[PDB]
């Protein structure tokens, strides 16, 4: 049987969503900004974020190593961040910022939720190894739509 | 020089979006259902809702841009019962391909959940229904502008 113990709640998170937000919004206020969502666990942060910068941003979204779904627009010297619920071992990642590299963006950033203990500007939480579930973290596909972020202890 | 007026608000529609999550988590409690998102518009709605219905789903998405699906389903439909989300229905003419695509992999159930609809297939699940007006933000967009706006407003372009 698994057990779930609590970890970040819906207002920790809205908190450090909020708080990223602001950080972003003020960095790329005149910039034009394209944020790319990591399909499928990004999206739940995508939206929260997104939603808090209070000027129009262009979204797009990316799914993977091959890409399922690939970028759909043009980024040449464009602003561009991408948005991640979780960094671990980054290998999915890299292949994203080396093949947005080639289409010569004017400058590429990225924001991570969590990042577990190329640089990551803007981070929510530094975390442990342990084993996250909720707000777009799967455990075997299960938990994915929880509105928080628990510990899993597996059955 | 565009102006937008207020129109649904945050907590409009995150009370919208707890009533149809009700009524949708009732209706599937047992059927280990599959969301699917249409992106992009649909991904604010889909992840409000999904949140709120309190036990495991599956999610997938599909994007289209003649008809070009820049993202098709990743996952066999067979027997399984299936959500199609949506910020919006006006003509349908994607939504119909999708339907009639869907069916073709024999799922148990299809239904489909949009947030808005404006005055063939039933929409079992929705939202508000709203007159021919020029709607944006929370997904919407104007020319690709206004999509992340936490709240819909109407637009005088």
């Amino acid at each position: 049987s698994d057990i779930l113990h609590p970890r970040f709640s819906r207002e920790d998170i809205s908190q450090k969503v909020k708080s990223l937000a602001l950080q972003i919004s003020e960095d790329y206020k005149k910039l034009n900004p394209i944020f790319i969502c990591v399909l499928k666990g990004g999206v739940y942060f995508f939206t929260d974020l997104t939603r808090e910068i209070p000027f129009s941003v262009e979204i797009n979204f990316v799914q993977a190593i091959e890409l399922l779904k690939d970028i759909d627009i043009d980024l040449s010297d464009r602003h561009v961040i991408i948005v991640e619920d979780i960094l671990d071992t980054g290998f999915t990642l890299q292949y994203l910022v080396r093949h947005i590299f080639t289409r010569n963006p004017a400058s590429l950033e990225i924001v991570t939720l969590l990042l577990k203990e190329f640089p990551v500007k803007y981070i929510g939480w530094r975390i442990p190894d342990e084993f996250l579930v909720g707000y777009g973290l799967d455990f075997d596909g299960r938990y994915r739509n929880l509105p928080d972020i628990h510990v899993l202890e597996p059955g």
